[PDB]
């Protein structure tokens, strides 16, 4: 079985959980504040950060490297120009680094440092979904928030270097399955995109409560 199925399939019902977050109902409902969107970009900000310093740590390690897609994919420079547009010219020392948001970025340096066999698991559960569903939270957001077609604070949902993302899904999907796969890498790597999925499940309730 093809890694790329295995995750979609590791991951089906613990992505239903994520979407009914209460945080993410909310959302979807067009019910988000710019204080509840703030806070979830700069959390995101920080995840993206570590995930891409762990990228470029590994980039030829060739249990990464067939997924080492910068220009296409990476969100870092994205989220700083997002930062800049919600919270000003001094947004590093106005964003939240909140606890499940440094609990993240504790495990992407773990993985990345220690075991970067399981990195393509954040990158999936991360890039994956924002290629596929963060296009609709995108149109969401936009609607909920006043936010111009010109895409202003909202770069991370945009992908200037990518035509069309459902070919590109389809490509990364296929070089995803071209990595050296043996069922001791593939188990724990559908274990790890779960935990990714927790990661962010756990983000999304502290952001909520914080809000409340
Ligand atoms: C309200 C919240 C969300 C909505 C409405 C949403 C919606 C979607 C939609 C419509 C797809 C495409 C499904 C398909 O192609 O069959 C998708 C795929 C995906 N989503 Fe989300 N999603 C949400 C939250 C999340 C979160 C929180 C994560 C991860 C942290 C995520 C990760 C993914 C991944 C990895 C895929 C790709 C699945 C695959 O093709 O293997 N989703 N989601």
């Amino acid at each position: 079985q093809d890694l790329s199925e295995a995750l979609k399939e590791a991951t089906k019902e613990v992505h239903i959980r994520a979407e009914n977050s209460e945080f993410m109902r909310n959302f979807q409902k067009g019910q988000v504040s710019r204080e509840g969107f703030k806070l979830v970009m700069a959390s995101l900000y920080h995840i993206y950060t570590a995930l891409e310093e762990e990228i470029e740590r590994n980039k030829q390690n060739p249990v990464y490297a067939p997924l080492y897609f910068p220009e296409e994919l990476h969100r870092r420079a994205a989220l700083e120009q997002d930062m800049a547009f919600w919270y000003g010219p001094h947004w590093q020392e106005a964003i939240p680094y909140t606890p499940a948001t440094q609990h993240y970025v504790k495990r992407l340096h773990e993985v990345g440092g220690t075991h970067p066999e399981l990195l393509v698991a954040h990158a999936y559960t991360r890039y994956l979904g924002d290629l596929s569903g963060g296009q609709v939270l995108k149109k969401i957001a936009q609607k909920a928030m006043a936010l111009p077609s010109s895409g202003e604070g909202l770069a991370f949902f945009t992908f200037p270097s990518i035509d069309n993302p459902t070919k590109f899904k389809q490509l990364y999907r296929a070089r995803m399955n071209t990595l050296e796969m043996t069922p001791e890498v593939k188990h724990r790597v559908t274990e790890e995109a779960k935990t990714a999925f927790l990661l962010n499940i756990e983000l999304f309730e502290e952001l909520q409560a914080l809000l409340t």
